[PDB]
């Protein structure tokens, strides 16, 4: 078997390949010592590593391993998955929404990093905890789906009131900008969580559409584990991408783009 | 006497002009009735209005007023202030960081809107309230000034455990992304608020430097009341603009750009 691993700040993504059969595994970065243990017990023909925690794995295993930069690996795996799933895109921004968010422009042949921002899944988890005391990711995201952002977020129409706004009225003008107007409100953990996902999604999307414009592409591919068990995030991002005239794409096993990619840079 | 009013989502900025010479005043948008009361008693030669709540003013006063579109008014007034303050910038991005944030490219002749985002002053107050239960603006902003983001934000160097990161290790990787690694103890209001100000600054700067690259300018002018009583915000923004190879500018009475521009539009 051949093994690729993308050991990130929060999740370890492990792909095992033998024959044309794949295994897609996810483990916590917290449990990296168990991954190393597991690896040390296997018969591995080829091990390729990428990610911020690649070094940790490499120093604790008993076999050589090639180490790749995660931007190249993500770009390589993503192209493999897009092709498999019938997306033949001439060029695209891809936004990798992990613990943090990294943006890339794929010109049809190779990637360049064109921005990043700290709004991503780590913010969903951290700010989400400060606002709900929930630490369990499934718990946090499930609850967020039951939330309403309306007493938290301010829209363009709330600011322009009964006059014609300069951009469409239903757009968010100020995330959390209605809070001071609803202090009669209680602010439910579900509503607060939905607003945190809301801001993360909007910021990622805004950045993605901006660079799409700059690098003259209409296609935006979103990957990263932050979309898992988070239909609200998927929806925020998808709707706003379409609204600004771009085409969003999600990819089956997109969160493993880097793990796959590592295998095929070797 | 001539009056220009920028009536936004949180604050109403008033410029009074007489012998070529100006007086600046702000009032809360929540106290708009008091602004209307003040206008109705005044003999005014020329009254010009802009911003979201210009409608509400115009429909409650008992005199005429001319209404101008805010994007144009802000551009006109910022060009006046820049020259009065000894700048000769051929072109620039301007980021108007109000209740929310609007971004513009000024080519030397006219402005174009080139994006926006809901991260700005409204988010600082609303998210800041949610994490701190402070509603008083000067109190909320003062509380943040000496906060420590270290237990709250995750940096690139935290994810890249002992290995060399592919981008600068001191960059924020995930705002709030260190929170789950610091559950042992309490998160103080100062530290949480410094983190709020940091995410707003970094998002606004990220957008501003992206569009500066896109439109080929190294100049970025930052306006809006969100910078008032918030030295930390100014610093987050200035430091990262400079690290991205751009030149940041703040303007005395920059928050009155629209009010001034309304007076000088024809
Ligand atoms: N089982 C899970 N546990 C924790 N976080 C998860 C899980 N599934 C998805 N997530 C989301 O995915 C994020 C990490 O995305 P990922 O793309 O794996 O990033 P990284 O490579 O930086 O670890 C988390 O910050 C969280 O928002
Ligand atoms: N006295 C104040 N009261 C409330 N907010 C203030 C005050 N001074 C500055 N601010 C900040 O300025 C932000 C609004 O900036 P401004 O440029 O006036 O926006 P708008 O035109 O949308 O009112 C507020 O959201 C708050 O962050
Ligand atoms: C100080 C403002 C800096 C905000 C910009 N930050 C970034 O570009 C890093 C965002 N994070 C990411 O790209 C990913 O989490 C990696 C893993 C660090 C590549
Ligand atoms: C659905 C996500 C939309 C995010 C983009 N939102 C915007 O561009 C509105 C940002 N706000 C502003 O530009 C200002 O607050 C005004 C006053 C609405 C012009």
């Amino acid at each position: 078997m051949k093994v690729g691993i993308d050991a990130g700040g929060t999740l370890i993504k492990i792909v095992q390949e033998q024959d044309n059969q794949r295994t897609f595994k996810t483990e916590l970065t917290k449990n990296i010592d168990q991954v190393v243990e597991w690896l040390n017990q296997q018969q591995i023909e080829k091990l390729c590593l990428t990610g911020g925690n690649a070094g940790v794995i490499a120093e604790n295993i008993n076999i050589p391993a090639q180490i790749f930069v995660e931007f190249d690996a993500a770009s390589q795996g993503l192209g493999i998955l897009l092709k498999e799933q019938g997306h033949d895109l001439a060029d695209y921004i891809f936004a990798n929404v992990g613990t943090g968010t990294s943006l890339h422009y794929f010109d049809g042949q190779s990637q360049r990093r064109v921005g990043g921002i700290g709004t991503g899944g780590g913010m969903i988890q951290g700010l989400g905890y400060l606002l709900s005391q929930i630490t369990d990711y499934k718990q946090l995201t499930d609850m967020a789906q039951h939330g309403d952002r309306n007493t938290i977020d301010l829209k363009v129409r709330h600011i322009y009131k009964d006059t014609e706004p300069p951009i469409p009225g239903d757009l968010t003008a100020a995330n959390f900008g209605h809070v001071l107007h609803h202090l009669d409100a209680d602010f439910t953990p579900s509503n607060k969580l939905a607003a945190v996902i809301g801001v993360v999604g909007e910021v990622v999307t805004t950045m993605a559409i901006t660079v799409a414009r700059e690098f003259k592409t209409e296609n935006i591919v979103y990957i990263g584990s932050s979309f898992h068990n988070n239909a609200l995030l998927r929806k925020v991002v998808e709707d706003y991408t379409v609204l600004r005239g771009c085409k969003p794409y999600y990819v089956e096993n997109g969160a493993f783009s880097g793990a796959i990619g590592a295998l095929y840079l070797e």
